[PDB]
């Protein structure tokens, strides 16, 4: 399912991700945008041979199994096919789990590059939440 903006914000909302650890709702529609364009389908190979899954490209080395990862770990303990899913409960809760771990959103390249120290704000402009 490709998001639109004010609906993804809506979902993140209802799911708990404004202001978790601090982080306003802003931040994570930004990441998301800049991770996946908006995509849930979204996946992208990395150079390690793990792969970037979905909505947040949660990655196969540390955080779900796409049985061609090896010596990779499953910390949220799930297949990362559900993280492609329309139904973003399974990338949130272990996007919670992601930025919880010591680095904060500095896990998000794409947060990091072209989110971190900008306008946040301006990610949910004219969003009925
Ligand atoms: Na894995």
């Amino acid at each position: 399912k490709v998001f639109g903006r004010c609906e993804l914000a809506a979902a993140m909302k209802r799911h708990g991700l404004d202001n978790y650890r601090g982080y306003s709702l802003g931040n994570w529609v930004c990441a998301a945008k800049f991770e996946s364009n908006f995509n849930t389908q979204a996946t992208n190979r990395n150079t390690d041979g793990s792969t970037d899954y979905g909505i947040l490209q949660i990655n196969s080395r540390w955080w779900c199994n796409d049985g061609r990862t090896p010596g990779s770990r499953n910390l949220c303990n799930i297949p990362c096919s559900a993280l492609l899913s329309s139904d973003i409960t399974a990338s949130v809760n272990c996007a919670k789990k992601i930025v919880s771990d010591g680095n904060g959103m500095n896990a998000w390249v794409a947060w990091r590059n072209r989110c971190k120290g900008t306008d946040v704000q301006a990610w949910i402009r004219g969003c009925r939440l």
